[PDB]
């Protein structure tokens, strides 16, 4: 009944209430959460192994959200921006999670997570 017993998960978003909701149910799960209020809150203030849910509400005005290179990020999203999905994979998304988060498809999506595309002898 501890299915992310020793995996890291990080929360990016601007809003109280689901960050300390989503920490709450990483740690009901058996997971450690690193919450943050934005993306480059959470890659300074989580570990390296870290899968990053990060709320779409930290979208530019016109929806661009870019998950980090080498990160393995999961994006929160309303049922109204399904539409998005498509945008957000080809930006290099693992997954999403419809807001209200599910303990079960958190889990699941945490699990699965991918990594995005990207990251000298030479003297
Ligand atoms: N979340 C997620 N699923 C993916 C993804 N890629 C493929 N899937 C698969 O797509 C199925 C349909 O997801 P949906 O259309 O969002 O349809 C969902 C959605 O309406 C609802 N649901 C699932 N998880 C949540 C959740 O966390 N919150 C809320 N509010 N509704 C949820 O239940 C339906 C059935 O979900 P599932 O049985 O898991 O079945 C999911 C899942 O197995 C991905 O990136 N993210
Ligand atoms: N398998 C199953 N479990 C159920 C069902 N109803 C309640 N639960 C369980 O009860 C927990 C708490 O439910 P809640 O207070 O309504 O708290 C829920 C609720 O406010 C919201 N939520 C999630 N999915 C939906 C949905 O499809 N519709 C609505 N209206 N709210 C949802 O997210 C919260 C967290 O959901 P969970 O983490 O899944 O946590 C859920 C889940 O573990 C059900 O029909 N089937
Ligand atoms: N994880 C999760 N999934 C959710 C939640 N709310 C809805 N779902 C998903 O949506 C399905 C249909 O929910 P329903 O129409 O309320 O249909 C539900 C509802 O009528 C009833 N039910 C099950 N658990 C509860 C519960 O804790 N409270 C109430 N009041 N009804 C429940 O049994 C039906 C079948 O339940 P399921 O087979 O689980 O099928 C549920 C479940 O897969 C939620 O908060 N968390």
């Amino acid at each position: 009944a501890a299915p992310l017993e020793g995996r890291n998960v990080a929360i990016a978003s601007p809003n109280a209430i689901v960050r300390a909701a989503t920490a709450r149910q990483i740690e009901a799960a058996g997971g450690r959460a690193y919450a943050a209020v934005d993306i480059a809150s959470a890659l300074a203030g989580a570990p390296a192994d870290a899968v990053l849910l990060i709320d779409a509400a930290l979208s530019g005005p016109r929806g661009a959200l870019k998950p980090p290179a080498g990160r393995r990020s999961v994006v929160l999203l309303t049922p109204e921006q399904r539409d998005r999905i498509d945008r957000l994979k080809a930006a290099g998304f693992s997954g999403y999670l419809i807001k209200p988060l599910r303990a079960a498809s958190l889990v699941a999506q945490v699990l699965q997570a991918v990594t995005a595309d990207g990251v000298d002898d030479r003297i």
